């Protein structure tokens, strides 16, 4: 699959998301 999990800090809040590329 293609599940990584680039989780950032947005505003303050980490983010987590799953890289659709």
């Amino acid at each position: 699959g293609f599940a990584w999990n680039v989780c950032v800090y947005r505003n303050g809040v980490r983010v987590c998301h799953r890289r659709a590329n």
